[PDB]
């Protein structure tokens, strides 16, 4: 049935903390993974900053307040928090005009202890880290320099003086772009693309007449203008720029662009916008080098170059994506695809709904999902769909039944086999989050009015259980928790007032208690995924090879714990003609699968798919 005396349970693990402080913004960062450690930094307007350190996952805080100096800090900056358990924070202060450089506080003890700094110039964005080691930082200055340092922030040395563009590569390699004259504004379409792999020491030219470039995956994009004329296109390269060759895509005018929807290490989505503000474009998915595109999705919604898309990637799964499209009836519409872009759908509508106003055919519609669209048009979305590597199958997202996006308000709906079936799981918008790898799932109501209140399940998100967490409602603000869905505290934000006395609070659940014993072997049950016809003899394998999980049985109440990893055992399927895509100079025509050449690069007609894992059958080739 249920778990009983939990209250009990859960009254014992409950902390509360209040912030003393003029009510600004709020800026929350984790640093390191199992540490534990978070740090606030509250800004208001002169202006003033405020800085708090936990070490405990949020139970308890710490005013560190006086280890900068009782500096002021750049809120548009942030936190520049060092990559893996680095333990390695940076923060830049505001100075005065006359100042001849900037500074920075800067540690490497997880914020024990703080140095200062001076800059001999003035930041204009971020410090970047190199992925390959921690101690390497570059920065552009106000001027368009380009400043490296070597030590963290001891030392810093100018390599180049007009640059405009620049971003970290592999093994400790930069690549950025310059302009020769004017500025990269004025000078746009005529730039350069220089690289150097000592850290200032040599460059190698590897561009000319470049628009723009992008890092993605193992691939290097870069858009080159025209000879003649103002339309320009896409050049790709694996080595880095040492040898490049052109994308097979359509060109684009001045009022086009390109966006790179998701790169892989064997593939990459592309989104090109046709021409004139129709608000829409089309999706391209490339072969293993990046070079041969096919059409994969039309009509696909996109508001502009810097505006906003409903593309996801449905980590729970494999080969799982959902989007929007606009129909021909200027009406917004969902997609989801289990091929990687071979075929595109609607969703399944729920086993029990009735559909809302929109639909034509009371029997006959389908679900439809809110996602960042919908947040940028002011409605009643407050999150976007929630999936994790480690919760298998398990997607949560805002949704209305009909046959386009309604204007109404949202429920929440659940699906636990990576996006087949979904059912409804609560009424009206909540704030949803994963713990413990799928082992509990909590939700917070979203209204304008104070709550007191959280829902957790154990089933999966099948029953529910209301746990009153405070005997004074505060103003909900928004959820924390450990990334990685592997941990099982969760910290509240809000905010109560009475009379001009606004004051920041937080409190977190530990939920050890609920979740008391060690899954063992008995509570692992074998599932299929993929699945569609048990009858069929080769039934669930997607991309060449079908694979089986041991998932937690819905009616088992255990901790799978912080070194959990998902057991797992992929079987491979035959290759048949569906598993080949056409090469360069050729097309395949309706109703069949067969590549037809149009009526030094040379093939047979044939490419295989980037991820595909058959072995044997037929070969086209
Ligand atoms: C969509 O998300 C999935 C899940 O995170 C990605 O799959 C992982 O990809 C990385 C490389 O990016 C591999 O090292 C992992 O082994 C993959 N994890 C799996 C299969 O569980 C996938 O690459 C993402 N897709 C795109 C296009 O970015
Ligand atoms: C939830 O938070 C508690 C806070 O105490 C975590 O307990 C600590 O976990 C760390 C992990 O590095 C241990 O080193 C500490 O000794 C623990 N502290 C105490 C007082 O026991 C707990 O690990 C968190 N839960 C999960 C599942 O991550
Ligand atoms: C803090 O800043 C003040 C500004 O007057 C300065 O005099 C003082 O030395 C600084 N403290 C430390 C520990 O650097």
């Amino acid at each position: 049935g249920r778990v009983r005396d939990f209250v009990a349970k859960l009254a014992n693990n409950t902390h509360q903390h209040v912030f003393d402080d003029l009510r600004g913004s709020v800026s929350l960062s984790w640093v390191g993974d199992s540490t534990g450690v978070i740090l606030v930094l509250t800004t208001f307007h002169f202006g003033q900053s405020k800085l708090y350190r936990s070490e405990d996952y949020g139970k308890n805080f710490k005013d560190i307040t006086d280890l900068i100096n009782n500096t002021f800090i750049r809120t548009e900056f942030g936190m520049a928090i060092g990559p893996e358990n680095s333990g390695k924070v940076v923060l830049t202060a505001e100075v005065s005009g006359g100042s001849r450089g900037g500074r920075i506080f800067r540690s490497s003890d997880f914020a024990k202890n703080f140095v200062q700094t001076d800059l001999p110039f003035h930041p204009l964005t971020q410090m970047m880290y190199s992925p390959q080691n921690s101690d390497y930082l570059l920065a552009l200055s106000t001027e368009n320099g380009l400043w490296v340092s070597k030590n963290f922030g001891g030392k810093w040395e100018e390599i180049h003086k007009a640059v405009c563009l620049a971003k970290w590569g592999s093994d400790n390699t930069i690549f950025f772009t310059t302009y020769a004259n004017g500025s990269c504004k004025a000078d746009l379409g005529a730039l350069e693309l220089w690289r150097t792999s000592d850290l200032g020491k040599s460059f190698k030219t590897i561009g000319v007449k470049i628009y723009s470039f992008g890092l993605g995956g193992r691939f290097l994009f870069a858009s080159v203008m025209a000879d003649k004329d103002t339309t320009r296109r896409i050049h790709v390269s694996t080595d880095q720029g040492d040898t490049w060759s052109m994308a097979q895509l359509p060109s684009v005018g001045q009022e086009q662009f390109y966006s790179i929807l998701a790169a892989n290490d064997d593939m990459v989505f592309m989104h090109v916008d046709e021409p004139g503000d129709t608000g829409f474009g089309t999706i391209f998915t490339s072969d293993d080098r990046g070079i041969v595109y096919s059409k994969s999705l039309d009509r696909h919604l996109y508001t502009t170059t810097g505006g906003e898309t409903d593309f996801t990637n449905v980590t729970s799964l494999r080969g799982v994506y959902i989007t929007s499209v606009l129909s021909e009836d200027n009406s917004i519409q969902t997609m989801i695809t289990f091929d990687q872009g071979g075929r595109w759908t609607h969703l399944r509508k729920p086993e029990n709904s009735e559909c809302d106003a929109t639909a034509k055919n009371k029997n006959e519609c389908s679900l439809h999902i809110h996602a960042s669209y919908s947040i940028s048009q002011k409605l009643n979305v407050p999150m976007a769909p929630l999936s994790e590597p480690n919760a298998v199958g398990i997607v949560i997202a805002h949704g209305s039944v009909g046959d386009a996006i309604s204007v109404m308000v949202p429920d929440v709906y659940i699906s636990d086999d990576g996006g087949y079936s979904w059912t409804k799981m609560l009424e009206g918008p909540h704030y949803y989050t994963i713990l413990d790898s799928g082992g509990i799932i909590v939700a917070i109501e979203h209204s304008s009015r104070p709550i007191n209140v959280i829902k957790f399940s154990t089933d999966e998100g099948q029953c529910w259980q209301t746990y009153t967490f405070t005997r004074d409602p505060i103003y909900f603000t928004g959820l924390a928790s450990e990334p990685g869905a592997r941990s099982m505290n969760i910290s509240i934000w809000g905010f109560t007032e009475s009379f001009l006395t606004s004051q920041w609070v937080s409190y977190t659940i530990d939920f050890k208690d609920i979740l008391e014993r060690n899954c063992e072997e008995k509570d692992y049950t074998i599932w299929l995924a993929h699945s569609t016809d048990p009858e069929d003899y080769e039934d669930g394998c997607i991309l060449g090879y079908k694979e089986q999980f041991l998932r937690l049985r819905k009616s088992s109440v255990c901790q799978n714990g912080r070194d959990y990893v998902v057991t797992k055992q992929p079987s491979i399927c035959l290759c048949s003609l569906e598993d080949f895509l056409c090469d360069f100079g050729y097309y395949r025509p309706e109703n069949d699968s067969k590549c037809v050449e149009q009526p030094h690069l040379t093939t047979n007609g044939y490419r295989k798919i980037p991820g595909d894992k058959c072995q044997g059958g037929v070969n086209p080739v």
